[PDB]
């Protein structure tokens, strides 16, 4: 399939060159898996979900993403125009408040909610998480995002924003859960991403497209944008069969494109996120 005048970031995961527009993907596009968002909540109502993003969980007096950043990130990950996995279900878990904090116990909470709620959905193809979210180091978040991931659920984490060494922040510093970098639209590390050993994947992070709340789209950056597209990347992974959750960061990592990233810190991996779709 190709989606001609797509947002940079679909064009670049499945690229072998900067500077193109139009995203190639398999048609089975994450048909079949399930991505949870665990973030401020997702406004499913979004026209661009089609009917395939739903409020699972929340913490908080509602489950509707009063923020947008929830809503961005689902999109990147599955909406028709601006997702990776065009076919993929969306399930919002509302850890964040609508001013997008949270406290390390709710996100705990909520990623133990994933791991138990997945056996309460149909994912044949397998059950993603994208957490575009993180604060400082927490040996508790990081267990609870290496038991999320344990249980048999593909944990993608942002890096963070800081421009440091990620493993000061949590959950990035978990080596077990897939932790994400972001890039700009020229193939440099985007100045705000965090790097470091822990890193994984780098993935589109600078002015990414996507949907937002009140029906509308607008474009952010972040590492939390360069993580639902790697989280994209995996249920359309999986639901094509070329990898499983608990392999699908090292395969991903395998599969991306190699030293095509600038200003990447010696000892961290210069490895873009790349479907490898031969249209």
């Amino acid at each position: 399939a190709a989606q001609t005048n797509a947002p940079w970031g679909l064009a670049r995961i499945s690229s072998t060159s900067p500077g193109t527009s139009t995203y190639y993907y398999d048609e089975s596009a994450g048909q079949g898996s399930c991505v949870y968002v665990i973030d401020t909540g997702i406004e499913a109502s979004h026209p661009e979900f089609e009917g395939r993003a739903q409020m699972v969980k929340t913490y908080y007096y509602s489950s509707r993403d009063g923020n947008g950043h929830g809503t961005h990130c689902a999109g990147t990950v599955g909406s028709r125009t601006y997702g990776v996995a065009k076919k993929t279900q969306l399930f919002g878990v509302k850890v964040l408040d609508d001013n997008g904090s949270g406290q390390y116990s709710t996100i705990i909470a909520g990623m133990d909610f994933v791991a138990s709620d997945k056996n309460n959905r149909n994912c044949p193809k397998g059950v993603v998480a994208s957490l575009s979210l993180g604060g400082g180091y927490s040996s508790s978040v990081n267990s609870a995002a290496a038991r999320l991931q344990s249980s048999g659920v593909m944990v993608a984490v942002a890096a963070g924003n800081n421009n440091a060494d990620a493993r000061n922040y949590s959950p990035a510093s978990e080596p077990s859960v897939c932790t994400v970098g972001a890039s700009d639209r020229y193939d440099r590390r985007s100045s705000f991403s965090n790097y470091g050993s822990v890193l994984d994947i780098f993935g589109p992070g600078t002015s990414i497209l996507s949907t937002w709340i009140g029906g509308s789209t607008r474009s952010i950056s972040g590492t939390s944008m360069a993580t639902p597209h790697v989280a994209g990347l995996a249920a359309y992974l999986m639901t094509l069969g070329k990898t499983t959750a608990a392999s699908a960061c090292r395969y991903i990592a395998d599969t991306a494109n190699k030293g095509d990233l600038s200003n990447i810190p010696f000892g961290t991996v210069n490895l873009l996120a790349y479907n490898n779709y031969q249209a």
